[PDB]
């Protein structure tokens, strides 16, 4: 008759993380790699002997900084003109060089200088994401959904797709990040009539707010604004610059020299920055952390608070900056959801919620993975191929 057909996937190709999500038994299982992260890096590194992809990637970074490539996502369906890829290039320690006004990153592999377009990064991270779906149904994968900021626009949408296509996907389409997100919340599951949907987004670099309109399942985008120099990474600095100053106190010692004991003390302050979500305390202890030092402290939630309090505060801007576009009041909102692991900060969702006069905010889907949840729910209906009965 007609053979069972393969789950189609939903996948968040993600500027620092990727994730892959299915929709079966009515229910969107988030897949977890072989290392047990449901979120992988969107990582490629090259080296003498291998191509290593995700969290085996990232994980070699420190020594091999000029051949691990990530943020592919920020130059993809650019060109090497474009003022945003000039002034990223100064903090990225891979080479990105110019062919016909088009970026390609530059590396050592294999033995020669190989130089890959961003797209071709991105399908190295989709045939990873691929893979991971792979090992957890037990059969090919050829269908999937893939997400996109709401920016956007036809080049960098193109350049997405053609990523699936190297990969061996069928991408089945290119979908808004905010939409996916309010999709996985069943928001345009809810009936007639209109629903403004505000869509807060704080990531690893970059923080974006949207506001869609749905009406019948239609979604339209109303309003998009945001932050590019505002994200997880500047909470970590933050944590960062205050060690090294507790460090000179207690000590007497500068460790801001010794790339090794920054790194250590920059991993520490990330962890300690997730344990501060959960707790109202969080230690940190590094042995010989420089000159032979053990570093063990600790720090409050409200010191890291006090520590970050700008930062936090400066999400209300764009939030007001897209209601103003999207001409609506607070009130009119009516759906707030979170994305990004970001938002788990209770800080950065007080200050949220508090703004929407005590609102309840949606942030049961992990604000991690709500992206490619969506994508996932969308993948199952698009593959969907019922014939009427009479
Ligand atoms: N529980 C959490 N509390 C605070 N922050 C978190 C959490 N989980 C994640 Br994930 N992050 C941060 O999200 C960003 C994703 O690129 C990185 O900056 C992570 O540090
Ligand atoms: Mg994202």
């Amino acid at each position: 008759g007609s053979m069972a057909k393969a789950a189609a996937i939903g996948i968040d190709l993600g500027t620092t993380y990727s994730c892959v999500g299915v929709f079966q038994h009515g229910k969107v299982e988030i897949i977890a790699n072989d290392q047990g992260n449901r979120t992988t890096p969107s990582y490629v590194a090259f080296t003498d002997t291998e191509r290593l992809i995700g969290d085996a990637a990232k994980n070699q970074v420190a020594l091999n900084p000029q051949n691990t490539v990530f943020d592919a996502k920020r130059l993809i369906g650019r060109k090497f003109g474009d003022p945003v890829v000039q002034s990223d290039m100064k903090h990225w320690p891979f080479q990105v060089i110019n062919d016909g006004d088009k970026p390609k990153v530059q590396v050592s592999y294999k033995g020669e200088t190989k130089a890959f377009y961003p797209e071709e990064i991105s399908s190295m991270v989709l045939t990873k994401m691929k893979e991971i779906a792979e090992a957890y149904l037990g059969y090919p994968v050829t269908n999937a959904v893939i997400t996109v900021p709401a920016y956007f626009n036809d080049s960098q949408r193109q350049a997405t797709k053609d990523a699936g296509v190297i990969a061996g996907l069928n991408v089945l389409r290119i979908i808004n990040e905010p939409t996916a997100a309010a999709i996985a919340y069943g928001l345009d599951r809810t009936g007639k009539g209109e629903r403004n949907v505000l869509i807060f987004d704080l990531g690893g670099g970059t923080f974006d707010v949207s506001i869609l309109t749905i009406d019948d399942g239609i979604f339209e985008v109303k309003a998009t604004a945001g932050d590019t120099h505002l994200g997880g990474e500047d909470f970590d600095n933050r944590l960062v610059n205050h060690f090294v100053e507790e460090f000179k106190r207690k000590h007497k010692k500068d460790i801001s020299q010794n790339k090794r004991a920054v790194r250590r003390l920059r991993t520490a302050c990330e962890r300690a920055k997730r344990t501060l979500s959960s707790s109202t305390q969080a230690s940190l202890e590094i042995d010989s952390l420089f000159e032979g030092i053990d570093f063990y402290t600790s720090i409050t939630r409200a010191r890291f608070e006090e520590l970050c309090s700008d930062l936090f505060r400066s999400t209300l801007e764009p939030v007001e900056k897209a209601l103003r576009d999207a001409k609506l009041d607070k009130a009119q909102i009516h759906d707030l959801v979170l994305v990004g692991g970001s938002t788990r900060i209770p800080k950065v969702q007080k200050l949220l919620q508090d703004f929407f006069n005590g609102r309840d905010l949606n942030k049961s889907i992990n604000p991690d993975e709500a992206v490619a949840y969506g994508a996932a729910v969308q993948a199952a209906i698009l593959i969907k191929s019922t014939r009427a009965a009479a």
